[PDB]
């Protein structure tokens, strides 16, 4: 596939550059601002490798590998997850290989509002320490193979990169993703057994995270739940999950009738309100988080 | 010097990209055709290491691999001489920074003149099993910073990268490089102290390597002669070179009156009879051999 390929020699190329570039005392405004592109034309070469002419370009560099750094991501691992082996097609986003990152083809609409906000969402970063259920936004690209223009981002997977998810939810509290949906959540009386501690961490982080986001006049994300069964997989010891990388994860409590781990985190943030020339952000949010306040009670 | 580091920068790619393509069985008809164009354009990013908007061109990327190999050079410590430290200029050429290599600006029109050659260079390469006087064409490229174009191409250097040449002549035998001349060589009672055997060996290639020259059209070309004085550099143990990087060393014999080493081969070929719309090519050569014949009688 010639997107991919590309993708794969853009970021191999991003990161190798990015080598040579000093870790700043901290990030300019101008950082917000900027881009590398580059262009390859080969004629009658090297035809075998990938396509002859295209175009890839990075958006603001520093910002995103500023990023990978705050979110605990070595940028050589990084690359090597990209690059080491193609990424994964669902019928559509793509996983990397090692299934650590999602790749996402997004509009140019979506690629602009990622850049309104990358300010605000960078300052939020640093002042959470990273720790946050929004998605972590690791790099944004642009792509061009023959006349097939394409934009994508790379975010970190909300599951384990290890422990396999029988079954998923996409939470909104009122196309789209092979998930189980508000409707059914309720219907098969889904209960998710952690405890009050990791509800109070989990909430609070929800209630700040979505705060930003109807200050945003952000739109229509949702909760991703996903759930490993432990007895199932017997059919790191097991149950574990390293959390340094399976940031996401959460173990259920003592009493659980069932030996599960969730993984619960925001996703598809990138709509704004103005977008749409119904709800609006406040409502959303409101609606939202009063949802998941009330699965997790 | 922003082109020489898009230079360091454009071989260090080009020969990367080289490493993943593969060793062909042979060349095709389109190598002798081929290219690879890259465009950078950094907005607002990298102003540290070089500059922010450039091209680099690769000619025949194919083809001057193949005749790096069949001169007995290795793509890696090929790149590495490029690029592990700035190329040193004089005063013009530069010098890679280990004394291997001539990296050297020419016109739009050499560059054609290259290329109108190159089969027939290849091809007398082959037949010859890399054993010639001829400059060792390693690669050619085209540069764009700023407004700036520029056509270099990268030769083996005629004299040690290690044994210092005290004295070094230019021949015709009938602006210019810092050598000594016909007249010089004449006026200064020069001599060549080497045995029958090494004479024999050089002139026969001399004369096929001429021969070659003239048949293709070409003038203006030269013998440079360099020359190692061995007890003044008492002021591998001394006098010694390997043979398989000093391509073009020869020892003085048994008897010479000072203990010498040579360094004797073309330079400066691509010039065409037509080019100059006075000498033809035949005369020229008949010339030229009649004059080295003549210092080594
Ligand atoms: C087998 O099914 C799955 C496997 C894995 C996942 N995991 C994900 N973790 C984070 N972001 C994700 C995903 C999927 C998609 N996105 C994502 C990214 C970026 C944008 C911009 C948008 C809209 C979605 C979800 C599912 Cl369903
Ligand atoms: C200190 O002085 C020197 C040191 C080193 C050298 N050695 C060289 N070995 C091979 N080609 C060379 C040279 C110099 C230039 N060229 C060269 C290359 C390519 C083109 C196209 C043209 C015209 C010349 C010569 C001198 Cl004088």
């Amino acid at each position: 596939d010639p997107l991919l390929s590309v993708l794969m020699w853009g970021v191999n190329h991003s990161i190798n550059e990015l080598s040579h570039v000093q870790i700043p005392v901290m990030l300019m405004p101008d950082d917000f601002k900027a881009y590398s592109k580059i262009k390859v034309d080969n004629h009658l070469f090297n035809k075998e490798n990938m396509p002859s002419h295209f175009k890839f370009k990075e958006y603001c560099p520093m910002v995103f590998r500023n990023l990978r750094e705050r979110f605990g991501i070595d940028d050589q691992d990084f690359q090597n997850s990209l690059t080491r082996s193609a990424p994964l097609p669902n019928d559509r986003f793509h996983t990397s290989y090692d299934k650590r990152y999602i790749i996402k083809t997004i509009t140019s609409e979506d690629v602009a509002e990622m850049h309104n906000i990358l300010k605000k969402y960078h300052q939020y970063i640093v002042e959470c320490h990273g720790i946050t259920l929004l998605p972590q936004f690791l790099g944004m690209y642009r792509l061009n193979v023959d006349g097939v223009e394409i934009y994508v981002i790379v975010t970190r997977n909300v599951f384990s990169h290890r422990l396999s998810v029988y079954r998923k939810y996409d939470l909104k509290g009122s196309k789209e993703l092979p998930t189980l949906k508000d409707n059914d959540f309720i219907n098969e009386g889904q209960k998710i057994y952690i405890d009050d501690n990791n509800k109070k961490v989990f909430l609070e982080k929800l209630k700040k995270d979505v705060e930003f986001l109807a200050q945003l006049k952000l739109m229509d994300y949702s909760l991703l739940v996903g759930i490993h069964d432990v007895e199932r997989a017997e059919q790191l010891a097991p149950g574990e999950f390293d959390p340094n990388i399976d940031v996401y994860g959460i173990k259920c409590h003592e009493n659980s009738p069932r030996k599960e781990v969730y993984f619960m985190a925001i996703i598809d943030i990138l709509t704004h309100y103005d977008a749409k020339k119904t709800v609006n952000p406040e409502q959303y949010s409101k609606r939202f988080l009063d949802f998941i306040g009330h699965i997790l009670t």
